[PDB]
């Protein structure tokens, strides 16, 4: 029987849910779960969440602690709901998705995925769990991700990273690379090849390959004269232009770790969630130039090299559509005189 | 097996607290409890109480459902905690005492009354309960109430009105007077003799003698004389004068429901809770004639009459005492040439 | 000196705040004021405005307890301000100015009415108080209420009711009906002459002439022929018409009075407040009609009859301007071969 | 055509309030305002002030985003509100001003500068916005910036830095130092010769001048003789005195850095907010010394040099008024023999 | 005399209370207690405990400044209620102890130490303020700590460490060296002798011996083959193994460390408060490996290496009872061959 005292001890004894038995006492006072230690009341939970309070909680305690994708890669893939889990969205502080099955009495749609209710939405099946290749092969749309081959099924080989308890990582003694399947409407789905955003984060950027080394590393020309990207802009693109009061390019994530290390500034983050393109207000603290909307992507530097290069300079405005995380992605391209002007992500 | 699952349970199954097995739903919001039913949100309880929501929803639903003592009466005879049970008050919308032994793990400050902590404090016990009377008589400070006697000690005959699920009555199906003991310190005490206030409203008043039918019926001067009150000031301190702007006498709830019956007024309770004597902010609508501070006492008109002739109208003005509801009323009497200029209890 | 303490102190001893020393112990939860009387909490205020709770409670306890004008009289006037009072409005359950002078540290603007800030502002003066009546005598805008006469200023006759501790009553045992003056930018005005509304309440109705005992009394045709108002549209205007889906006419609150008292209904006031004119969503229960928008305003049926008699009668449509509760009230005319076809206050 | 759902668009397309047109649904909870994005809410805005939410967040939304004055500047000034304009307080969290001018409907007392009841309120001129400058010369008390000189009018000049975005600094790409007017009663006035406070931080502090340089490189006895500060108690009054459990000293903020480089330690500000002079509560971690009020000032080091050198010896005991932000700051002076004892700024 | 206006009046010239006469403008919205400076509101306190705002306000207020013990001190000593103080629980953000003894008249159980109610409680006495010292002569169960030595008491050496104001440290300036009595039932106890936890922090930890530098500088097989600790598991139980999914061993701080200052990671600290034995949610971000609960001890390195010499080896499993922080800690020993497998806190 599910219980919020039980929840409760579950939490104060393992950090988690862990289908114990046991019971703890438990205060909630604005938004907040609280549990008596001797004598004495310790906050457990603050409700951040649109949910109420001890549903919000229960979630919380319930979420996936196994290396799990990236909420933006389950968003670009259409997951509408999890099956048997809760995938908990680290960036907004609440659950990923809005429904369960199987999990929460207050929140659930359904105890199995194979009732009638599901089958229109976009499950998430986890391969790791026993039963849930088959549940799977026998849903009408979903998505799957195992960490090996399953029988009949072409792979699709995902992100390097993964998110474990919301930190992500590169797994070492865990397994963060996974192959993902869909299916829509019954028919398994091809996925596109894409690129995928490396998910790095500004104030401990860690270069990943020798040419995010070297741009890391050197100075602004001697780059650009090793790599032969003397035509593509990447002074104004990758680099950030300081000059004016408006802020000019800096689209990519390294560039930004370029000028942080260099000086430090300020991100505000006005729609804080995960995306595989997001949008700052740009303050440099140095100079003074500013962006109010400065689009970010954070691509591995060799693969935005090789986007850059796959591109017909000979056309003056057109809009590139680049799959980016299972996701099409829309930059605009200006060139002039056969060199680019500018090369940003849309909005 | 306390849960707060199971308590919203028994509440929606049986409305209050009967130790079923069971869960529901249940979300907490802004200091309310909610249960779905059928798909929607169904209100359960809203905590007035200074205490958390839920902690306050499992204390209200286990509450005593059979004929209690009134809680003024408690509080006259220093209960400071019930043994097993939660007396709720339904004046205050709360528990009527902070602790419980053995009721809830986020207020009991034991599990059984023969706890050490237990013993300093005036616990109260119920005879209608297998074990309690025993409990009491090896108790060290405490309150026990019987329908019957019990074997060597001398009871003291209580109210004849108890309250009932918050509604006060003198009970024909149930049992409403009790017998009450006291001990202190170990040593059974000797309860004095007191009058009992009646509990009555004054929007339902219904008289309980043929002294306070005639005065509801009869007019002023032919009642006085009726019953030979012509030197006790019953025209200022019984009916009430509205002739200046300052409200004057006015002290019995029966001169209330006088004044009420012809002609309705406001009535501010501003220290709302159980007393023996209310304090009533008293706004007159037809002559606009009020007082910030009216103590009103509901005695029967009959005791009333009795105190009243009891006294001695030699002194100028000397302070009364009245045992009334197990406790010490302070009246302040007011004789002038050998009659009462005012008879009003103290503040 | 000031405190919540010693305000809580005051409230729980008098009712309202005395200036007495003494200090109380208090909690704060959730917009409610508690006091702890015998180791209980019990609730002194809850906040209803959009004020801090503590500041809400420090006004609501120096609110005037002496009759005073209603909120909609002093909103007609322009009153912004009071003097050295709080005026509770009882209607919106808040004060009725939305700063104070020498009353709140957290809601004063000025200590005196004689500061630079308060020239421009209508401040309201109480004649009943010493020194009040000097005050407006050198204020520059300001309203002046006076029991009698003021030496050198023509009085303005104010309505027969006032408010005393939120009842509006006409008063017998204290006055309650003022002489009225006004400054604008330092000249005495000349208020103009008007009808006043009653003030009454539709579920406790009690008739002021011999016309509304008529009313209530007789059935329409009767009626309609004692006083000649057959030209005037008395069956729609007053009586109200229940035979469509849309309810027709009733604007005087004595009809719905009279259909009350044979016919119980439901009244919203969607906007809460105290006004010459209010606006209702009516719905009647007996027969299903109903109106959004029901202006209703509660004149004295002579005084309407006297409005309705005054008109033109000749004209089709017209705004009438009727000087009401010191303001002026525009009522649509109809008017429909030589009779009046419907007599609306506007909107 | 003000609305929420509008303001919350800006936000999510722009970062902030452009005037741009379009909807986005809202959730409002708990003094936080959430928007939908793909099915999941998405926190915008925390109320961390005192206005309502939906307020506060359209105040917050329409925050000037050009560089403009520190607050405390303005209030040294005696702004009481800006026109057509919202200087968001980064400090406080919250709008700088109470009242605006043509902003919010719920918080505006007038559309435009020149009503009457912004004539006695000193409003604050942005002459960077065209129109602004003849307001002012037609105000009667307000406060103008501009980036050059204005005809027949003497400027100021104002600090160095600026705040951009809550982020204090000297522009470079944007202009930051203004020239400041100042208007009373209708008569331009002569600002003060005043020196400007650095509006450094602890964490990130950087020196200003070759002294600060040394100051931060130097050991004490060396930068002592080097700049011949031998007579004014510097190992006291910068440098700060560690050895007792009352700290001593230690009232210049290039002082506090000094010691942080070595040892960091905790600065308790308990008043936040934006004032020339800081008090806070400082406990040093390496020794345990401690002071509950220690007045800190960020000058820059010679400016505070030339203030101490500028002083007369020979007093003992007198308080020197420094002209420090366009207000009058109070040092007191300690001497004996001739040599400084202590100087620190009064409270 | 005591008042909240008062208190706020103190924290704004003071930052704590003082006891100085004077009041200051409150608001209380929210759970946060705001003041008025100059027009605009400042935040002073934000509650974030259980207690009612304004009581949590003056609790904080009236906080000990001084050095005190660790609140995970005085509950291994069984302190139920400190006399005439309130001890802050930084770690909760709350006060160490729910009730107090002349201190708060809504949390008081007492005015006096010496008062009944107090008996069967452990109180804390101060031996730095004057009396109390002879207060604990005379109470029954009490622990009393001294900067120097009582006559006719056995002292018992505390922790180098105190708290001051929120942070821990070992004092130079003031004295944080205490000694410790405790009496139960009036008879002077004689504490165990123990080791104590040296309550340093992750990431800015300091070692505190010869051999903890040489941890921290020298490498695992060096560090093991000096101080001949090759049979002790020090690969595992002190510097962590992360090779597999589970986090192995790492249960002593300096370790975490030793692993933070190469790689940071992430602790969910899921019980926040303080105790001899912390327990977290371990994730490490370099190779994904995790442990949902993580028993942490920080002991001198010394200390724990004289702790497992001291052990018998020959045995298989047993519980190992540690007295540390003047209480039983429970250590899980596994040897096999004559060398310990693991020795971990027991959960």
């Amino acid at each position: 029987a599910m219980s919020l005292e039980n929840v409760a001890f579950n939490v104060v004894n393992k950090g988690h849910f862990d289908g114990q038995q046991g019971e703890v006492p438990v205060s909630i006072i604005n938004n907040t779960v609280y549990t008596k230690v001797d004598g004495v009341d310790v906050e457990l939970f603050e409700n951040k969440t649109t949910l109420p309070v001890n549903v919000a909680f229960e979630l919380w305690a319930k979420r996936n602690i196994k290396p799990v994708p990236e909420v933006k890669i389950l968003n670009n893939l259409g997951v509408d709901i999890a099956a048997n889990t809760v995938i908990w969205d680290y960036k907004r502080d609440a659950p990923a998705h809005i429904s369960t099955i199987g999990v929460c009495s207050m929140t659930d749609i359904a105890k199995k995925p194979t009732e009638t209710i599901c089958a229109p939405l976009t499950v998430f099946f986890d391969g790791r769990v026993d039963g849930q290749v088959d549940l799977f092969r026998n849903a009408r749309n979903g998505v799957l991700i195992t960490e090996g081959s399953v029988k009949g099924l072409q792979p699709s080989v995902g992100p390097k990273q993964a998110s474990l308890n919301g930190v992500t990582l590169i797994g070492e003694a865990v397994k963060t690379q996974f192959n993902y399947y869909k299916k829509v409407d019954g028919v398994v789905q091809q996925l596109p090849e894409t690129y995928f955003t490396q998910s790095r984060n500004l104030q401990e950027f860690k270069p990943r390959s020798q040419m995010e080394i070297d741009f890391l590393e050197l100075a602004m020309d001697e780059f650009i004269e090793r790599y032969k990207l003397e035509g593509y802009a990447f002074e104004h693109i990758v680099y950030g232009d300081f000059s004016h009061s408006q802020l000019g390019g800096l689209h990519l994530l390294i560039g930004l770790a370029k000028r942080f290390k260099e000086s430090p500034f300020e991100l505000e983050d006005f729609i804080p969630m995960d995306s595989t393109v997001k949008n700052y207000f740009i303050t440099d603290a140095q100079t003074g130039s500013s962006k109010c909307v400065c689009s970010v992507i954070d691509l591995l530097l060799d693969d935005f090299v090789e986007i850059i290069k796959s591109q017909d300079l000979s056309v003056v405005s057109k809009v590139v559509k680049v799959t980016i995380d299972y996701t099409e992605i829309s930059f605009m391209l200006w060139c002039k005189d056969g060199h680019v002007e500018t090369f940003y992500p849309k909005l």
